[PDB]
């Protein structure tokens, strides 16, 4: 037994090994757009990715991670709701078996085909491992994907997936520019939450962009050819690797835009 996204190990089972799954600040949530309040004290988001150094791409049996050098302030997120500098460590996606599902956050109950998470840690805590012991340790930039026209800046990711088909495979992945994954607008919603995979730690300031990016049907079809299993094991397609919306509890979602 190990956690996953199947009938016997999926989100309804996670609380048995990770009791915080039933906690007070779990993610994702539904973003009810009429209940979210504009906050004039929020700042524009500052995304500084010009000096990013990607290193490697890894199939971890749950998703694929594109990893970055986080030993200096090379790719950072400031401003917005944040009171510090947050360094990019990795990005990954969640996606569906069908175009009508796959996102973790929803917007007025609408599901997108996929969701991109750019994961950053607060530099005042020194390393990612210490940051995930803190209530303000992480900031995750979430971006919705809809199916339509292709996203050119995603294609290098699509094309390497053949070399990391199965759990545990990694490949060199240098000189990837994450600026190619952003929409035009940086307008956002924000709320306090958690990692959406075990260990489900309640360390995250979520920043979810209002504008989706559009990717082609062929791009998301290639995500769906990945495998949850290892090489030489029975093939189980890596699809529907999303957690559903969780109770909002005593939280307020704020909007950067009126
Ligand atoms: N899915 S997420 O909350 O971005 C996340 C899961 C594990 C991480 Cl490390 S970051
Ligand atoms: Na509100
Ligand atoms: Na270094
Ligand atoms: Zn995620």
């Amino acid at each position: 037994h190990h956690w996953g996204y199947g009938k016997h190990n999926g989100p309804e089972h996670w609380h048995k090994d990770f009791p915080i799954a039933k906690g007070e600040r779990q993610s994702p949530v539904d973003i009810d757009t009429h209940t979210a309040k504009y906050d004039p004290s929020l700042k524009p988001l500052s995304v500084s990715y010009d000096q990013a150094t990607s290193l490697r791409i890894l199939n971890n049996g749950h998703a694929f991670n594109v990893e970055f050098d986080d030993s200096q302030d090379k790719a950072v997120l400031k401003g917005g709701p944040l009171d510090g500098t947050y360094r990019l460590i990795q990005f990954h996606f969640h996606w569906g078996s069908l175009d009508g599902q796959g996102s973790e956050h929803t917007v007025d109950k609408k599901k997108y085909a996929a969701e991109l998470h750019l994961v950053h840690w607060n530099t005042k805590y020194g390393d990612f491992g210490k940051a995930v012991q803190q209530p303000d340790g992480l900031a995750v930039l979430g971006i919705f994907l809809k199916v339509g026209s292709a996203k050119p800046g995603l294609q290098k990711v699509v094309d390497v997936l053949d070399s990391i088909k199965t759990k545990g495979k990694s490949a060199d992945f240098t000189n990837f520019d994450p600026r190619g994954l952003l929409p035009e607008s940086l307008d956002y919603w924000t709320y306090p939450g958690s990692l959406t995979t075990p260990p489900l730690l309640e360390c995250v300031t979520w920043i979810v962009l209002k504008e989706p990016i559009s990717v082609s049907s062929e791009q998301v079809l290639k995500f769906r050819k990945l495998n949850f299993n290892g090489e030489g094991e029975p093939e189980e397609l890596m699809v529907d690797n999303w957690r559903p919306a969780q109770p909002l509890k005593n939280r307020q979602i704020k909007a950067s835009f009126k």
